[PDB]
RNA sequence: CAUUGCCGCGAAGCUACCAUCCGCUGGAUUAUGGCUGAACGCCUCUAAGUCAGAAUCCAUGCUAGAACGCGGUGAUUUCU
């Protein structure tokens, strides 16, 4: 059809500062920064007020139109994630063996090592990415909390964890041992 | 002498899964499982983007080295 112009709104509320020269996405706010190189999309970012910002597709198919709501959520994942910031948590699923995860380092890398995964003598290693601050939960039992900015890295590396988990020749409708997201959240909501 | 006459042992050399030694580790991926995420206010591994991942692939390594591919370097002829 190519639709002649789809837009979208950006609120950026009282603390952020949003910086956008050619595609390059630059969020400033209260918990850090991020940065997001969005240069494989075709949109045109036009900042109406300081705290709001428009982005738009002209003469764009249903694809291109389909691409546009992605880069109005994924800076808006952005100014939540400098803002708010994100904040996943993890259960430990075990029938028989616990599952041991303390928070390790070998050689300065900051691993997350899993010990006793369905009574495995393997330890297994998933690395915690840069910003992802890895914590074990006080008054809950067997949680594992991980926050950062991005929830491109928090949701990621939550993604690891239950990823490296994963349960071999066996039925998984009963072996249903591993750590699964249990919450996806943010560190400062009410 | 007996077309190595025959018999036992027999060094050297060659040799035998009939004897010993030795046969490397990184990256990119498939199937698949994911993350974020629209389309389609929800949902969704997919559309943009992205994670992991096979005896696969491609390197590392190993063999040859273009006899018309290349480089460094040595010396370059007389009482002739
Ligand atoms: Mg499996
Ligand atoms: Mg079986
Ligand atoms: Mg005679
Ligand atoms: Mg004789
Ligand atoms: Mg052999
Ligand atoms: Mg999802
Ligand atoms: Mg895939
Ligand atoms: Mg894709
Ligand atoms: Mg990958
Ligand atoms: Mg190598
Ligand atoms: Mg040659």
């Amino acid at each position: 059809m190519k639709y002649i112009q789809t837009e979208q709104q950006i609120e950026v509320p009282e603390g952020v500062t949003v910086s956008i020269k050619s595609r390059i996405v630059k969020v400033v706010g209260p918990r850090g920064t991020l940065t997001k190189n969005l240069k494989h999309i075709d949109v045109t970012f036009t900042k109406v007020n300081n705290q709001l910002i428009k982005v738009a597709v002209h003469n764009g198919g249903r694809k291109h139109v389909a691409a546009l709501r992605t880069v109005k959520s994924l800076v808006d994942n952005m100014i939540t994630g400098v803002t708010k910031g994100y904040k996943y948590k993890m259960r430990y699923v075990y029938a028989h063996f616990p599952i041991n995860v303390n928070i390790v380092e070998k050689d300065g890398a900051k691993f997350i090592e899993v010990r006793n995964f369905l009574g495995d003598k393997k330890i297994r290693n998933v690395p915690v990415r840069d910003g992802v601050t890895i914590e074990f939960s006080t008054n809950v039992k067997d949680e594992i909390v991980l926050s950062g900015n991005s929830v491109e890295d928090v949701s990621q590396n939550a993604a690891d964890l239950q990823q490296i988990c994963r349960v071999r020749n066996k039925d998984i409708r009963k072996f249903l041992d591993g750590i699964y997201v249990s919450h996806k959240g943010f560190i400062t909501e009410d």
